[PDB]
């Protein structure tokens, strides 16, 4: 199932000869390969080496992302986090997380999951410089692609207008996965013109009401929240808005089928932890409780009644920016690899050059569901 | 674990020596006593006999109550399981299952997971006459125990104006667990006055308007909706109301945590089957989406609320009414039993000689999360 070649490689990172027999077993690390180079992906954790961490060789080792915590009390939240001492908070940006990494005499992009995307490694000289990577070819850039024109998300912050930016949040060590300490980063992308999430400033509790502004104003401005990082990058935590988590059931109603478990659960909870923490009542109450009804119903019935007639499946459309027509094949072949049912639907070049590609995505499992109940399937 | 006298009773039954070793090692069947008498009460399925089934000895075998498959596009389900030909329509009543039975000298009555339920035996002699068990021995009553003084609901439908009320849903043997049909049972609650579901009558495919119709009358009347039945009792099929659906959600957002299952995504799915079924749009829609979004929040807010300050735990009331202050001491040992944190708040005598019991049953896992995450836990 996995090369010797890369077996060999955990072995000398100590790893205990059976468990990688267990993992190679099981399926929890696996070979993938792109443009001709073969690397081993992570599918689960293994000791200290997280889920996403690839593998090309001895030195490029590129450890996976963390979980970061969240907290659904804000000013509680600070309090058991950070005590009294000062933290920064950044924006938290909607979009997808990358890695970007020099391997070899390549530069490569790496999704959640480990996996080179062939769209944003394409594009990532757009956005970052590549004398970062001659001066400092053992660091990994961490940050957030996000816009309205992305391969993985259809929705954005909104101050993006058009194609898809990258927003730095983290630099981190090859092989170790340390984090340089906040004001050392900001020196670095600074340095090297590297766009960064908004840094709002250094807080404290003390300052709980200053936040909550805060909240509200990126609310208003249909933004995700907040990340609270202290300043040695050790304790970091995120918490979002009302928006967020209203806008996030939005789009998933219209599937709600085969969405991860508690997808909507877990948007409820945090909706009402932020109605209890800020003491909102009255019409502001009820105008947040009609927001959610008709986000958990009407795109979900609006999907039933287009299922019920035809063939044709649940859908979503979405467009990116590539330099080359031959990237909209590559993305096609990685989206066929990933099991999703996506093709071409459209294309048009700009008049800067740049190829806009529409690709349409279709859910055949949640279509299924939803066709079988319209259909009178009875079930326990 | 389990006695070697019931062990041998499921050898008896057939089942394989290694299947009964694995059942008693896991705990699928576990033994039980109620007012002295040792039974066997089967938590998981195992061959024909399904869970809840209960077991005193070789002849007195109470089948547990099976699983009833419901629909969520109603027309759609009628013509999937019944075609055109005619079915019985019932009532469904919102309650708790029983099976009533002779055992011995005593008449026993089982909730679904196959307790014998001290409250229930107590009181089944003020509706179901013993007649029908000195004629019947072999026969055990099914039935919905519905009304506004329930030990085990806080719901009810409104027509029990108070205290609780027994409505037979079908009659089944002893041993084989097989329904009389529809028929023979109405004659058989008929001749020996035992309270039945409501029979709405005779439907079929091509009265589906009429159905309809009739849901708009339970829904606007607060009941469950209805349980769809072949003549010969072997196509089952319950459909329940708009008005179920949300106030069940209600009910449960006031606990939100440690509930079973997609307990809140199941109703909302069905909330949105309905809409759709019933094409339900502009002012109507946004009713129902207002009511969505309240019976979600307002619960939840409130228990947060509730919990953020004192030791006070997630608590609800309940009365029942008992003939005797012993069942009352019986009814806490039993909730004990079941792992459940009730006491008795308040005691009163009625006019009329009963006992009204007050209950309070608080939530003590529900209160803990929701108190972490109040004081700002954070987590993955
Ligand atoms: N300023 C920021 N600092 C760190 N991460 C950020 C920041 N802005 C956006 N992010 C993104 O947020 C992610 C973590 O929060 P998010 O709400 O997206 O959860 P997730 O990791 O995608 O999923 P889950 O909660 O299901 O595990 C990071 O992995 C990163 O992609
Ligand atoms: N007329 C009726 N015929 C049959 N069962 C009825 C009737 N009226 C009420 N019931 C009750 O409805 C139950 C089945 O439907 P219900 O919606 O209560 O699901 P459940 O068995 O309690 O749970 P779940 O769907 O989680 O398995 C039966 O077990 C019985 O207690
Ligand atoms: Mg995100
Ligand atoms: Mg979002
Ligand atoms: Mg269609
Ligand atoms: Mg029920
Ligand atoms: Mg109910
Ligand atoms: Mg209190
Ligand atoms: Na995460
Ligand atoms: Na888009
Ligand atoms: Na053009
Ligand atoms: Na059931
Ligand atoms: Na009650
Ligand atoms: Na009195």
């Amino acid at each position: 199932m996995v090369s010797s070649y890369f077996k060999g490689i955990l072995l000398n990172l100590g790893l205990d000869e059976e468990r990688i027999e267990v993992l190679e077993n099981k399926g929890g690390i696996v070979e993938d390969e792109f443009e001709g180079m073969r690397y081993l992906r992570l599918k689960d954790s293994a000791r200290s080496l997280r889920r996403g961490t690839v593998v090309f060789d001895e030195h490029n080792i590129i450890l996976g992302f963390p979980h970061i915590k969240r907290v659904v009390q804000l000013e509680n939240g600070i309090r058991r986090a950070f005590k009294r001492k000062p933290f920064y908070v950044e924006e938290a940006v909607d979009g997808y997380n990358v890695r970007v990494a020099k391997i070899g005499e390549k530069i490569l992009v790496f999704t959640r999951g480990g996996f080179v995307c062939p769209f944003t490694t394409e594009r990532i000289e757009d956005f970052i410089t590549l004398d970062f990577f001659k001066d400092y070819p053992n660091m990994v850039l961490c940050g957030e692609m996000a816009g309205p024109e992305s391969p993985y998300l259809v929705e954005g912050p909104p101050y993006v207008k058009e194609d898809i930016q990258f927003f730095l949040f983290d630099i981190q060590e090859k092989k170790t996965g340390r984090s340089l300490p906040v004001e050392e980063r900001l020196k670095l992308a600074e340095e090297y013109g590297i766009p960064s999430v908004e840094v709002f400033g250094l807080y404290d509790l003390s300052r709980i009401d200053e936040l909550h502004a805060l909240i509200d104003r990126l609310t208003k401005e249909k933004r995700e929240g907040i990340v609270m990082k202290s300043p040695d990058m050790k304790k970091i935590v995120k918490y979002v808005t009302p928006y967020a988590n209203i806008n996030d059931i939005k789009i998933g109603a219209r599937i709600f089928f085969d969405l991860p478990h508690g997808y909507f659960m877990q948007r409820i909870k945090r909706l009402a932890f932020y109605l209890a923490e800020r003491k909102i009542r009255g019409e502001e109450f009820d105008e947040y409780a009609r927001a959610l009804g008709k986000v958990l119903l009407e795109p979900f019935v609006e999907s039933i009644w287009d299922i019920s007639s035809g063939d044709d499946e649940i859908a979503e459309l979405f467009t990116v920016r590539v330099k080359k027509l031959e990237t909209a094949h590559k993305m096609v072949t990685h989206f066929e690899r990933l099991r999703l049912k996506i093709h071409i639907d459209d294309i048009e070049v700009l008049d800067n050059g740049y190829w806009r590609i529409t690709f349409k995505r279709v859910y055949p499992d949640a279509t299924k569901e939803m066709r079988e109940l319209w259909n009178g399937h009875a079930f326990v």
